[PDB]
């Protein structure tokens, strides 16, 4: 039949997932919707046709006619919400990060384990991106030999700095590497099958020095050594002049590849007095639209066919963990072991 | 609130539209199907859950519980099936070209006129393509000035040679200019708002002699002059070694642009002993997947909203007319006025 | 040893060649020079080290210690100046076109053949271009199979429009197709080994109203059929907004190539709010600096080795002839046979 | 007048410098050559017309008829050869790196200062590269704002692996960082005007067993922090499957640029069954041919015109200083300070 879904969270990404499930995802019905903001639930109802609205997640979980939940609430809320819906026997989708505190994660990683009758999936959608999957297949086919180095760039567009400042001046966290680099960590683990041993990170505020006063970072770089001495390089950022730069390079013994060497918007190339111009993708909903739909449909399908997707809490744990180590290494300006 | 659709044709493109309608197109349901190949209908029943199968189009429109038809039969059958379905009070989507005979088209267009309450939409899917649309927007905003020249390439992949030969020998395709270049003719018309005045076409078979034996042209080239002296160049063919080469260049007074200068498959760049490699899109279902989906949903949405899409019988007529002039100019090896 | 060379003509291109021979050309020596200028030669005199100034090739070729001339005088003067030096017993380099009147050209062709001890070289410099040569080697190696179509663009930069008008309004030379398209004709003959049978050309002025006033063509396009039904497409123009667009595409039975698909200036890529930008080459001395140098040196080496370069009067003849055929097809707006 | 030049070293690069000097460089003559390989000196006599040959450097500088020397001997021999040539009254060009020991360089630095009337130029040829100069121009013109990060890759071709092993096993190279990464260090300094504060470097051998045997690193990666907190990333290696990968990326407050994002060979694009192919430059002689010529002529002109080029022992010392730090960091696998 049709998988009834109650979503929690209708911010930036909530609205995308909401809209997709409602209108694009087959075998799916967006039945419930939770938010502490009434306007969103009114948008939910008088735009997507949502039936049961709530202001408390558990309220949604106990009374709603749903089989599964999409957790698109802020990070600090994920772990209790995952435990809570599993306890109510819901299948669970949670956005990244899985959570912030390791202990809690380790704890939730068993609740999920003890509910092996329920599907759990984490929102590392890059795993579903056609381009990443294309490369992943090349690597698995042995087309570049053995991986020696991965470089991954995740830089937010400068058009977003305005609202990042202001926000940064009103609130804090989760930090540059926990916001931007955790997808890269997962991409690194996915491709190599290895784990990260130690990291060093540096950072710089140069476009907007005021970020020094707000305890935030505009640009960051890191070097990592994996457990098998495979090398990794990261850049994270918030000030990309050209758009949304997410690029992943993989160097091997027999070749080399790059996924979005440049963030090509489409098949159009423009020529004018500037020279040869290629328009670019501008933000994550644009760049990763396809990936979001594919992860959404994967979840549903994993429930109907009783099949594991393969993105586990362990992947969530190690993501958050390595992210934290980058942050710590930045603060200390020194090398940090991930296991500590 | 839900459109039951009957499709005729389940071949190279028929199987795509069907699959799309049954599984991805909202407020639509693939209710019926028609094909002269029994294995295909078996496939519709089993894999797509299609209710009603027929081997006669006239039979489907009379007896199926449908609200609309998708015409994906070979080109020589289009006009008969449009009129029939119209006369049966069903909404009509027809693939290109609209027909192969001008006289018959004119007649069909007047039948469409009597039924000014039924929707008619032609399958010039390029108008729905994200990249083409983007370029259109650019041109509309004045980014390249006024158009001076359009060059358009539409070249089928060498790897599809066998499947083409089967298509080409199972029914009249109308030839290279009517089967391929008609997309380009429509693009030129879409972009300039002008009509083609006179043309000269040349051709050549050099790679695949089997095409001659099927009376099909392997590679064609043409020069066209529009009514306002806007210039245009076309190339069509059946032998692109690298994949599906569909490219449109628009030259203007203040710049120029190219749509799929090269048929980039994705965001993956590969580097090895051959050099820098970009994988390519391989065929129309891959390249134009999005477009096909968009035109399908636009067709369906037009029925529910009672508003026209703008791809008209007149666009079909004028396309076919120019295509026939290219064919004629090819046969005569001389300039031909579209007026004749 | 050292080849002693005298040059006639020292304007836009003349100053390039002379400056090259003096300073970068090996086993060669600039000695003589001639022009309608005391000036420009006033320039030549001082910071080139030009000893001898004249106003008559004949006057100039009379007293000088040289083995050879290098003809960079205007079109009309080539031939008469060609025979004179051969009448003087010198080896000869001349620029394109070889001349402008067919019967005249056919005459000189008889002469050159009668001085089978002397070197005659024509300045189709694209033959010495590293990129053109690379493509030629690929084609000759069978990498693309047999050539079915060649498309060639030669569009001058819009930034050069005022200097063009200045140049043109005061001294005609010699039409668009004859000025721009002749290199492309020569490239087509070079790669194919074939000759052009019939052509049709059209044209448009839309961007720069001064060209109307000057009686010049802004953009032209042409289709050509070669003697073996090999296809060819040409565009020439004066309004390339992005730079100097000289591109040549070669489609074959097993592949296709593009020489300067876009005119990349260097290895630098720029990324900003416009998107991804490739700076471009701006004019012919930039783009073909290497070619010009290589043709100068080949000529010299040709003397020293007594070995013929292979760019003949016949290549000159067929170039002007095809260019004249294009010009006539533009004027008449009909197909023209090259043999007329 | 003519600068009589004597060269030491006729290996991988020495044969190129020699050939250029004798055949391409104005106002210069390759009078003398020194090498520990007799077959090499013959080749100079037979092929380049070198009058005086030697097996010992001191020998050449005492007894040859020269004004200046090019030092292209292995790196551990540079400093003693610079000093010896200076004492003998000769101008000096030395290849990179200037030396391998800091105290020695400081001493050689003081010797250069005592002969301030003689020219000293170090062979950081990238400073002369047209594409690097263009990027430097853009940066100086504010086109990308202030520099936040430089990533630089220098990865030798896998095809050159045999020639490398000969080079590395015949004399001490100094390791990957002193031999390769030093170019990038200089670029970072040239662009930023700042010095490197601290580094961490890691490394891996995975493809070619000979390298470990020869005590060489196959691929290295490094994070550096400069004195003003400007970030830097390095990768160097000996196993690039696609060609010679020398790439330099500059990230800024207002934009970003890439020098040789990929090492495009020329203007030719190839299209076939593998997709879209760009051929690549294969090795240093190819990629930096122009640079090498420019620095040679710059050296020679500096002697004739008595104007300093501006690439100094201090540039040498600061580069060797940072490279050693990288080496130590690699060996210890921990952060190192350049000062201490
Ligand atoms: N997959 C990806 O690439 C990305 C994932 N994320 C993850 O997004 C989650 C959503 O982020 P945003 O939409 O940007 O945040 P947000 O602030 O934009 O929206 C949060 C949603 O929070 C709901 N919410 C807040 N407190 C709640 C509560 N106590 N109970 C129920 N709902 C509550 C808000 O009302 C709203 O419904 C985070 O895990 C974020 O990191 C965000 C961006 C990208
Ligand atoms: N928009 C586009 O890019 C494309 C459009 N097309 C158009 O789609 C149409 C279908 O082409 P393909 O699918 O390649 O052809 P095909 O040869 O693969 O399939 C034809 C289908 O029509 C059926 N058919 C044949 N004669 C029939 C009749 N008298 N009554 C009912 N059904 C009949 C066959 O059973 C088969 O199912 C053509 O007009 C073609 O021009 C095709 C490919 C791409
Ligand atoms: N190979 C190529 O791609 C190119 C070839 N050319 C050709 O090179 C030649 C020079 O063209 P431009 O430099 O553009 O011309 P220009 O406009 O610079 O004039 C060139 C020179 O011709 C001289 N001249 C004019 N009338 C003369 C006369 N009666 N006797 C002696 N000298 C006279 C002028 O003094 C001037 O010094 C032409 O044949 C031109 O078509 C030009 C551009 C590119
Ligand atoms: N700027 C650049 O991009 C490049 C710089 N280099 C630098 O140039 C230098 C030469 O490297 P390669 O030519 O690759 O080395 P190589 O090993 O290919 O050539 C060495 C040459 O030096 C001679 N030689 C060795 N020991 C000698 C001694 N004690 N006295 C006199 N001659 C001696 C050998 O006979 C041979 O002719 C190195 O310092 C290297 O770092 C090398 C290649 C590229
Ligand atoms: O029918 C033709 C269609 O118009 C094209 O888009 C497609 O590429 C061809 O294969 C079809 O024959
Ligand atoms: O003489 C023309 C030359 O052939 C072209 O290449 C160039 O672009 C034009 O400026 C010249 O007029
Ligand atoms: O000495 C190294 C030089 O600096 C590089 O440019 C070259 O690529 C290497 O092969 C050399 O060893």
């Amino acid at each position: 039949k049709t998988i009834k879904i109650g979503i929690v969270g209708l911010g930036r990404l909530g609205k995308i997932h909401a809209t997709n499930i409602a209108t694009k995802i087959q075998h799916a019905k967006l039945q419930a919707a939770t938010s502490v903001v009434p306007a969103e639930l009114d948008w939910a109802k008088k735009e997507l046709g949502v039936e049961e609205v709530f202001e408390d997640f558990d309220d949604m979980v106990q009374h709603a006619d749903i089989d599964a939940v999409f957790i698109v609430s802020p990070s600090g809320f994920h772990l209790q919400q995952i435990e809570s819906a599993l306890n109510a026997g819901k299948h669970v989708f949670s956005e990244k990060p899985i959570g912030l505190d390791i202990e809690a994660i380790e704890h939730t990683q068993q609740v999920i384990a003890q509910h092996a009758n329920l599907k759990f999936q984490l929102g590392f959608m890059r795993r579903f991106d056609d381009s990443y999957r294309y490369a992943k297949q090349l690597v698995d086919q042995g087309k570049i030999g053995d991986i020696t180095l991965i470089r991954s760039y995740s830089i937010d567009p400068a058009a977003g700095m305005a609202s990042f400042v202001k926000f940064a001046t009103s609130a804090n966290s989760g930090g540059l590497f926990l916001d931007m680099s955790i997808h890269d960590i997962d991409v690194i683990r996915w491709f190599t099958g290895k784990e990260i041993d130690k990291v060093w990170a540096i950072g710089l505020n140069r476009a907007y020095p005021v970020l020094d006063k707000a305890g935030e970072l505009e640009t960051g770089a890191a070097l990592m050594q994996l457990e098998d001495k495979t090398m990794a390089i990261l850049v994270a950022g918030r000030n990309a002049a050209h758009g949304y730069h997410v690029e992943t390079e993989i160097i091997g013994t027999k070749g080399m590849l790059r996924i979005a060497q440049v963030p090509e918007k489409n098949l159009v190339t423009v020529m004018n007095e500037e020279g040869i111009i290629r328009p670019t993708s501008q933000n994550f909903p644009e760049r990763f639209a396809q990936a979001f739909l594919s992860e959404e449909q994967a979840f549903v399908n994993s429930i109907l066919n009783n099949q594991d997707v393969g993105i586990t809490a362990e992947d969530g744990l190690q993501g958050t963990k390595a992210a934290l180590a980058l942050q710590e290494a930045f603060e200390k300006n020194d090398i940090v072991q991930v296991a500590s």
